[PDB]
């Protein structure tokens, strides 16, 4: 049994804890990991404006609401209580129609399995969800057993009480493998003490190569106009090709860019000069969002983006509980009956960390190279549409057949 055959009495979830949610299309995509995908990305836009509103406009963002969403549905499958609903209304599970938290899993079986076990070489994405717990913690059969199948996670033990510092160390080791070296200290120096009980882990990677690549000799010096009315020297790519694209509302420009393999892209939202990218972001619905998506038309025109690396690492205890997820996060309140320790009073989750590392370059999401191009003849239509990207613009990757947002950010400030 594994987890693209996976029915869903394959994942049985203990009752005595199972959240019943209130009551409240596009051909050859599976109608469960849509509905979840929903959820997912409303989170994602939920999450986003919580943080982009806490934050300095001229500041660079990235994470992957998907990693997180994952990392906290894994957890919560040793959950109960007011602690097991409050995940689920936090990451909003319980605005599909009226599921049990119990199915939730399931959906994401079928979700995760398309996402890592439907592929190529070429557009894979790495998965890293663990959950590590002090060795003097042991983990319920069925706990392990479905992180197992359904998050292909581990709940792996390490000596928290005497050994923090070199666990600490471990679990950097063990992410740095994961994201190829990219990410290497998901955990901050000292995080972890002999008092540590419960880390969550999350990150996803992708390399991905555009489908049409920019040609570095194209590429020059040229002026982004910040947030904050200063302007420095970025490193501007250009090229034209056919491209995914619509002027939407109020002059924002939105454009998406593919990378091999077709299923994942990135969208670029770029308002118009006159407008501010602070007020997209508080108009960004999860719906808005969507519409957009469907008015994209292939089209040629001129695209002029930057070269940029955003690498953004986070400590998601202090917003998740300015969110609702409370009890998950306190000693007194917690509920994880998944988690046990010999007549240890309190089980919680210490802290949750995640990480997200965006670079993007004529090749693509990924290293550098030299490749020119060549293109002979062409003659466009003098009077085609020009995407500058000089000002602060929204980023989304995402998995086109399953409507998931992989990652999303911001380019605020692309400078050197
Ligand atoms: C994992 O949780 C299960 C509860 O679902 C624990 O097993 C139960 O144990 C009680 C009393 O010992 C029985 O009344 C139930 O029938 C058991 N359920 C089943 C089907 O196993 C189990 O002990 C827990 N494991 C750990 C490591 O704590
Ligand atoms: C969880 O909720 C159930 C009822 O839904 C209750 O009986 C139980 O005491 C609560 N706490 C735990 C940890 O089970
Ligand atoms: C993790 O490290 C091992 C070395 O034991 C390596 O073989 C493996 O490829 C790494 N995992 C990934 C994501 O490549």
């Amino acid at each position: 049994v594994d987890i693209c055959t996976a029915k869903p009495r394959d994942i049985p979830m203990n009752p005595m804890c199972i959240y019943r949610s209130p009551e409240k299309i596009p051909e050859a995509t599976n109608r469960r990991v849509w509905e979840l995908s929903k959820a997912n990305s409303r989170f994602a836009t939920t999450f986003y404006q919580h943080l982009a509103d806490s934050k300095n406009d001229n500041d660079n963002i990235f994470l992957s609401p998907l990693s997180i969403s994952t990392a906290f549905a894994m957890t919560k499958l040793g959950a109960c209580n007011d602690t097991l609903q409050q995940l689920m209304e936090v990451f909003k599970f319980d605005t599909i129609s009226e599921k049990t938290s119990d199915q939730i899993h399931f959906f994401f079986a079928k979700l995760n399995c398309r996402l890592y076990r439907k592929a190529n070489k070429a557009s894979k994405l790495v998965s890293a969800n663990r959950l590590f717990g002090d060795k003097s913690l042991t983990f319920n059969e069925t706990y392990q057993d479905i992180s197992e199948l359904v998050y292909g996670a581990k709940l792996q033990p390490l000596d928290f009480k005497e050994n923090a510092e070199q666990s600490r160390a471990a679990i950097n080791k063990w992410v740095s493998n994961k994201t190829e070296g990219r990410i290497t200290d998901v955990i901050p120096s000292e995080a972890i003490n002999e008092l540590t009980v419960l880390v969550l882990v999350n990150t996803i990677y992708f390399k991905g190569l555009w489908k049409s690549k920019f040609s570095p000799e194209n590429t020059r010096k040229e002026l982004f106009y910040k947030a904050d009315g200063e302007s420095c020297s970025a490193s501007m790519m250009y090229q034209e090709g056919k491209f995914r694209y619509r002027r939407v509302a109020e002059g924002t420009q939105v454009l998406e860019l593919p990378f091999k393999g077709d299923d994942i892209t990135m969208v670029l939202i770029l308002p118009k000069p006159e407008k501010s990218l602070a007020k997209v972001e508080k108009e960004l619905t999860p719906e808005v969002l969507q519409e957009w998506l469907d008015e994209l038309e292939e089209m040629m025109l001129v695209v002029h983006m930057p070269r940029f690396r955003i690498e953004d690492g986070f400590s998601l205890k202090e917003q998740l509980q300015d969110m609702g997820l409370v009890d998950l996060f306190s000693p007194e309140k917690s509920k994880l009956p998944g988690i046990v320790a010999e007549g240890r009073d309190d089980l919680y989750v210490s802290d949750a960390f995640h990480k997200a590392f965006l670079e993007v370059n004529e090749e693509g999401s990924a290293a550098a190279a030299s490749t020119a191009v060549v293109i002979a003849g062409r003659s466009l239509n003098p009077n085609r549409v020009t995407f500058k990207a000089n000002r602060p613009f929204l980023v989304f990757i995402r998995e086109v057949p399953l409507n998931t947002i992989i990652f999303m950010g911001r380019v605020a400030n692309p400078c050197v």
